[PDB]
């Protein structure tokens, strides 16, 4: 067996092995101590799991924390901005469908939305209504200033 | 067996592991007692195996840290330009395919946008998209003003 | 066996002997208590050893650290530059086949880029794109003043 | 009988040293002292003749002022940001292959450029990307007033 990751959130690993068995990869996990995961597969495997992983955008990359960068004016107005988009994405995430939602903020303001959906649903005849929730949810922000872009999470094609 | 790296991310590890075996280099793999990978070959191997690392751009070199060399108006001003660089990898890296991302912005505002794709996603067609939403997360930004660039892994 | 370096990275050290092996050297490899290796070779190989090494720019030599010369509105600009030119490093290196970089800026602004390519990707169907990526992150920067080398590690 | 030559080398000199002794058809021996420095030595009959091909190659080397030392204002401002743009035009122009050192003064217009190349690259048809590469990195320079040497090794 060769090792492919350790110290694995429950959800990270669930989808890797999913994403892994689903391809006919024989993959093995197995919880440590703290309660974190390692996946294994075997040695015949192994390169076909990685470009699978690889592929698929696993393990998932982290980005700059707010509160990593600022733990002023300028900051706290980041901080402000940074609340809404956060209170946006709350907002829209409870639209049955929506999965995954990302929000960035310009604030004659701007916002751009990617909201990603379950693959059985069509979220097309909800963009007119997620951008003016969008529009109303923020200062000075009109509609040709917002960018909605909505995915299938099975892909580009749907 | 020839130790040729120690240190490594699990990640990189794999990524030449794989690399290895591809090239068909037999290399085996251990962590050592700090949680770091180490990659081994037959020293048979060795110089085809730094050969193809070497081709390949491994181990990768680092580059520097904002938090570093700024750990003041215009600090304060990089600081938040990265804040939202950050902010619009994190958004593109949801877009189905997207492998890896990288934005460089200058705030007329202008960016520059690379974006890896799945080798097995066709990404051009999003090109319009992307710049769309790179457009509106920033002050001041016109389209023309927005290069971005997709390769594939 | 003569001594060639000692207190080498590993990166450097297998280097070094790849590119040693490579051209029909004897070169043996130790590591120290502290993981860094030493090179050495036999007598007869040491003045070719030390002829390859020397062509080939090894050991990779030490330039002026920014934040050693600058442990100021002129200082703080050196610095932003700094990033900025790292930053775009960091993006360009993203590029498949590209396996070094170097960026100089002058902020009219101008622009100066070499590209380091895998020997077996050519990448200059990209100089295009890569003068448009540069272009796009840094302030008053225009195509005609942005110089991108491509050269092969080969 | 052997006879030291020099203690308190430098890894790479020491090689250089060696090398350049070992090809002009003079023994020596390397050791490393406890400080990390290295010593040269050769049999004592040799030792005329191994000074003499030492003094004929300038070895060991001078040293020349460290801009750190001098001083440890903005003309003093000015002379370090100038020394930072140089090394970093140094350290990338030495990621050509084939170039084993470089140097570069700048003047801020007018900028001079030597590269040792090695015996087996001929970086003659580089000159303008390395004009342009210079060029672009350094406010307020044209191509009129940037000197470029290249000579090789031998």
């Amino acid at each position: 067996k060769e090792q492919l990751y350790t110290g694995l959130t429950e959800k990270e690993a669930n989808q890797m092995q999913a994403l892994l068995l689903s391809n006919d990869v024989n993959v093995s996990k197995e919880m440590d101590k703290s309660g974190n995961m390692t996946l294994s597969v075997a040695a015949a495997d192994f390169v076909r799991a990685i470009t699978i992983l690889n592929n698929n955008g696993f393990p998932k990359k982290k980005f700059a924390d707010i509160e990593v960068i600022f733990p002023s004016p300028s900051q706290e107005n980041a901080k402000i901005n940074y609340l809404k988009e956060q209170d946006i994405e709350r907002l829209l995430s409870k639209i049955p469908g929506v999965i995954d939602c990302s929000v960035s903020l310009n604030v004659p303001s701007s916002a751009a939305v990617l909201v990603i959906s379950s693959p059985e649903v069509n979220l097309a005849p909800s963009v007119i209504q997620i951008k003016n929730l969008v529009k109303n949810s923020v200062d000075d922000l009109k509609l040709e200033n917002i960018s909605v872009v909505i995915k299938s999470s099975s892909g580009q094609d749907g």
